Protein backbone atom coordinates (compact mmCIF):
# COMPACT_ATOMS: atom_id res chain seq x y z
CA UNK A 1 0.00 0.00 0.00
CA UNK A 2 0.99 3.67 -0.08
CA UNK A 3 -0.03 7.18 -1.78
CA UNK A 4 1.99 10.48 -3.06
CA UNK A 5 0.19 13.26 -1.50
CA UNK A 6 0.87 16.59 -3.49
CA UNK A 7 -1.06 19.46 -3.26
CA UNK A 8 -4.47 18.57 -3.28
CA UNK A 9 -4.28 15.14 -5.06
CA UNK A 10 -3.43 11.33 -3.33
CA UNK A 11 -1.85 9.36 -6.43
CA UNK A 12 -2.44 5.75 -5.83
CA UNK A 13 -2.01 2.78 -8.02
CA UNK A 14 -5.45 2.33 -9.58
CA UNK A 15 -5.75 -1.58 -8.64
CA UNK A 16 -5.88 -0.53 -4.87
CA UNK A 17 -7.92 2.57 -5.13
CA UNK A 18 -10.82 2.52 -2.32
CA UNK A 19 -14.41 3.70 -2.43
CA UNK A 20 -13.44 7.62 -1.26
CA UNK A 21 -10.71 7.06 -4.24
CA UNK A 22 -13.04 6.87 -7.00
CA UNK A 23 -15.82 9.31 -4.91
CA UNK A 24 -13.75 12.27 -5.46
CA UNK A 25 -11.55 11.22 -9.02
CA UNK A 26 -9.86 13.43 -10.32
CA UNK A 27 -7.95 11.17 -13.09
CA UNK A 28 -7.42 7.62 -14.00
CA UNK A 29 -5.49 5.64 -16.14
CA UNK A 30 -5.59 1.51 -16.29
CA UNK A 31 -2.84 1.45 -18.80
CA UNK A 32 -0.54 3.36 -16.50
CA UNK A 33 -2.30 1.65 -12.86
CA UNK A 34 -2.08 4.91 -12.10
CA UNK A 35 -5.56 7.00 -10.13
CA UNK A 36 -5.54 10.61 -8.72
CA UNK A 37 -8.15 11.83 -6.40
CA UNK A 38 -8.84 15.17 -4.65
CA UNK A 39 -7.99 15.52 -0.43
CA UNK A 40 -9.12 18.02 2.17
CA UNK A 41 -6.05 18.57 3.58
CA UNK A 42 -2.34 19.60 1.57
CA UNK A 43 0.52 17.19 0.97
CA UNK A 44 4.37 17.59 1.73
CA UNK A 45 5.54 15.15 -1.48
CA UNK A 46 7.30 17.54 -4.16
CA UNK A 47 7.64 15.64 -7.61
CA UNK A 48 10.36 15.10 -9.32
CA UNK A 49 11.09 17.21 -12.72
CA UNK A 50 14.09 15.82 -14.14
CA UNK A 51 15.97 12.37 -16.14
CA UNK A 52 17.48 10.50 -13.07
CA UNK A 53 17.57 6.59 -14.13
CA UNK A 54 19.56 6.07 -10.10
CA UNK A 55 16.95 6.68 -7.04
CA UNK A 56 15.64 4.88 -3.88
CA UNK A 57 12.63 2.99 -2.96
CA UNK A 58 11.03 1.85 -0.23
CA UNK A 59 9.90 -1.53 -0.02
CA UNK A 60 7.58 -2.76 2.85
CA UNK A 61 7.65 -6.11 2.65
CA UNK A 62 11.68 -5.38 4.16
CA UNK A 63 10.46 -2.25 5.96
CA UNK A 64 13.72 -0.92 4.02
CA UNK A 65 14.65 1.82 1.61
CA UNK A 66 16.74 0.53 -1.74
CA UNK A 67 18.93 2.38 -4.05
CA UNK A 68 18.33 1.33 -7.59
CA UNK A 69 19.35 2.05 -11.37
CA UNK A 70 15.84 2.26 -13.07
CA UNK A 71 15.07 2.18 -17.01
CA UNK A 72 13.21 4.67 -18.47
CA UNK A 73 9.78 4.81 -18.77
CA UNK A 74 8.84 2.65 -21.46
CA UNK A 75 5.54 0.01 -22.65
CA UNK A 76 6.62 -3.35 -20.96
CA UNK A 77 4.27 -6.71 -20.95
CA UNK A 78 3.00 -7.62 -17.41
CA UNK A 79 2.39 -11.09 -16.27
CA UNK A 80 -1.43 -11.55 -15.02
CA UNK A 81 -2.36 -11.00 -11.12
CA UNK A 82 -5.37 -11.00 -9.93
CA UNK A 83 -5.40 -7.45 -10.59
CA UNK A 84 -5.07 -7.25 -14.09
CA UNK A 85 -4.61 -9.79 -16.96
CA UNK A 86 -1.34 -10.26 -18.82
CA UNK A 87 -1.26 -6.98 -20.98
CA UNK A 88 1.32 -4.04 -21.98
CA UNK A 89 1.40 -1.44 -19.51
CA UNK A 90 2.95 2.17 -20.43
CA UNK A 91 4.97 4.77 -18.70
CA UNK A 92 6.96 1.58 -16.25
CA UNK A 93 10.42 1.83 -15.53
CA UNK A 94 12.48 -1.48 -14.18
CA UNK A 95 14.81 -2.45 -11.60
CA UNK A 96 16.49 -5.01 -10.01
CA UNK A 97 14.76 -5.70 -6.30
CA UNK A 98 12.63 -7.01 -3.58
CA UNK A 99 9.33 -6.96 -4.36
CA UNK A 100 6.04 -8.77 -3.49
CA UNK A 101 2.52 -7.67 -4.11
CA UNK A 102 1.47 -5.55 -1.19
CA UNK A 103 4.47 -3.38 -1.60
CA UNK A 104 2.19 -1.54 -4.32
CA UNK A 105 2.19 2.25 -3.57
CA UNK A 106 5.96 2.53 -2.00
CA UNK A 107 7.59 5.47 -3.35
CA UNK A 108 10.64 5.76 -5.98
CA UNK A 109 12.52 9.05 -5.49
CA UNK A 110 15.60 10.93 -6.42
CA UNK A 111 17.77 13.88 -5.33
CA UNK A 112 14.34 16.44 -7.14
CA UNK A 113 11.61 14.59 -5.58
CA UNK A 114 9.09 11.65 -5.99
CA UNK A 115 10.01 9.61 -9.14
CA UNK A 116 6.90 7.24 -8.87
CA UNK A 117 5.15 4.56 -6.97
CA UNK A 118 5.59 0.17 -6.88
CA UNK A 119 3.25 -1.30 -9.47
CA UNK A 120 5.00 -4.62 -10.74
CA UNK A 121 7.51 -7.07 -9.40
CA UNK A 122 9.25 -10.54 -10.60
CA UNK A 123 11.82 -12.73 -9.65
CA UNK A 124 14.36 -10.27 -8.26
CA UNK A 125 12.63 -7.74 -9.99
CA UNK A 126 10.80 -4.46 -9.08
CA UNK A 127 8.64 -1.82 -11.63
CA UNK A 128 7.52 1.62 -10.89
CA UNK A 129 4.55 3.81 -12.51
CA UNK A 130 6.26 7.24 -12.82
CA UNK A 131 4.56 10.48 -12.73
CA UNK A 132 7.08 12.91 -14.06
CA UNK A 133 5.17 13.57 -17.02
CA UNK A 134 1.93 14.56 -14.93
CA UNK A 135 2.72 18.43 -14.83
CA UNK A 136 -0.87 19.55 -13.94
CA UNK A 137 0.08 17.78 -10.37
CA UNK A 138 2.13 20.81 -9.87
CA UNK A 139 -1.31 22.85 -9.75
CA UNK A 140 -4.71 24.01 -9.19
C1 LIG B 1 5.95 -12.14 -7.90
C2 LIG B 1 6.09 -10.66 -7.66
O1 LIG B 1 7.20 -10.11 -7.60
N1 LIG B 1 4.92 -9.98 -7.57
C3 LIG B 1 4.71 -8.58 -7.48
C4 LIG B 1 5.51 -7.78 -6.67
C5 LIG B 1 5.19 -6.45 -6.49
C6 LIG B 1 4.08 -5.91 -7.08
C7 LIG B 1 3.30 -6.68 -7.93
C8 LIG B 1 3.63 -8.01 -8.17
C9 LIG B 1 2.93 -8.76 -9.29
C10 LIG B 1 2.64 -7.83 -10.45
O2 LIG B 1 3.50 -7.55 -11.26
N2 LIG B 1 1.35 -7.47 -10.62
C11 LIG B 1 0.27 -7.67 -9.63
C12 LIG B 1 -0.39 -6.34 -9.26
C13 LIG B 1 -0.78 -5.54 -10.51
C14 LIG B 1 0.44 -5.38 -11.44
C15 LIG B 1 0.18 -4.44 -12.60
N3 LIG B 1 0.54 -3.17 -12.40
O3 LIG B 1 -0.28 -4.86 -13.66
C16 LIG B 1 0.94 -6.76 -11.83
ZN1 LIG C 1 15.87 13.51 -10.27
Amino acid sequence: SGAIYVGNYRVVNRHLATHNDWANLVWEDSSRDLLVSSTTAQGCDTIARCDCQTGVYYCSSRRKHYPVSFSKPSLIFVEASEYYPARYQSHLMLAVGHSEPGDCGGILRCQHGVVGIVSTGGNGLVGFADVRDLLWLDEE
